[PDB]
């Protein structure tokens, strides 16, 4: 490792908060020696008082990883009361902003972004880090390109997405990340989350026996392909519950199951009521 700065602000100037969960902030900060922008996770270190070793280890790795569709870890600096977490600036845009602004949306869309994620998910897995926070909103694009790559771009170093084993308090594993792609893959096809209810005690006993449906008429018009795959994921046993390796083979992934039907119509009218808000020319630039 951690680099040592008595003031943070001395290397870098905070601009614009970006944002800000329980136990952490990340800010877009610009590096004044360069003018580089970056994300810059800020962590008070009172945070961390039950397992600073923890954290530390896992950092060290962080650092050491590297993969197309994960957020580089590019410094760490440590203040009297902080740490800070230099990452990766992903300025693509937001996954849900992007799906509802598409107009042509399938199930080869949203199979195309879960393959990645899962391909992150593995190699991490294969580094032996949990991620602990897998989310649509952690999900960003590389770049303002229809084909950009997606990205996991925040981490999760301490409950609609969270696994029932871990609602039932039981000992978190990898497989709480699987769970958490499942639940991504479904609202990536139908626009809304598995889970939900007015009342958050009914919610919790919901999620803990795992109670969710592919509801008519949303996933009318989806794949027994893809609901399969989901199933799988989203499985409350965590020992018959796929791994990421398992789900990158399955055929609505590695195969051609899934769909090109445009379900963009019902999946975006259900994120704007679940989440608040190249031109080529014919013989000419289109032979490329
Ligand atoms: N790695 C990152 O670049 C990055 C990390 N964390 C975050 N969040 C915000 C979403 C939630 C998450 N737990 C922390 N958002 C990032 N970036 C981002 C977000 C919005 C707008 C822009 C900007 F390009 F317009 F500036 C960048």
């Amino acid at each position: 490792w951690k680099k040592q700065a008595e003031d943070i602000k001395k290397i870098f100037e905070f601009k614009e908060t970006l944002g800000t969960g329980a136990f952490s902030e990340v800010v877009l900060a610009e590096e004044k020696a360069t003018g580089k922008l970056f994300a810059v996770k800020c962590i008070p270190k009172k945070a961390l008082k039950g397992k600073e070793s923890s954290i530390e280890n896992e950092i060290a790795v962080l650092r050491k990883i590297k993969h197309e569709n994960i957020v580089a870890l590019e410094d760490i600096y440590e203040s009297p009361n902080h740490l800070y977490l230099v990452m990766q600036l992903v300025s693509g845009g937001e996954l849900f902003d992007r799906i509802v602004e598409k107009g042509f949306y399938t199930e080869k869309d949203a199979s195309t972004l879960i393959r990645q994620v899962l391909d992150a998910v593995y190699y991490l897995h294969r580094m032996g880090i949990v991620h602990r926070d897998l989310k649509p909103e952690n999900l960003l694009y590389y770049s303002q390109d229809e084909e950009s790559k997606i990205m996991i771009s925040d981490f999760g170093l301490s409950p609609g997405y969270v696994a029932p084993e871990v609602l039932a308090q039981k000992p978190y594993s990898k497989a709480v990340d699987c769970w958490s792609i499942g639940v991504i893959a479904y609202i990536l096809l139908c626009g809304y989350p598995p889970f939900y209810d007015e009342n958050d005690s009914k919610l919790f006993e919901q999620i803990l026996k795992a109670e969710y449906e592919f509801d008519s008429p949303y996933w009318d018009d989806i794949s027994d392909s893809a609901k399969d795959f989901i199933r799988n994921l989203m499985e409350k046993d965590p020992n018959k519950r796929y791994t990421c390796e398992q789900a990158a083979r399955h055929p609505w992934i590695a195969g051609d199951t899934a769909l090109n039907k445009n379900i963009h119509e019902s999946v975006s009218a259900q994120i704007r009521k679940n989440f608040a808000k190249m031109r080529k020319l014919h013989l000419g630039s289109s032979l490329d």
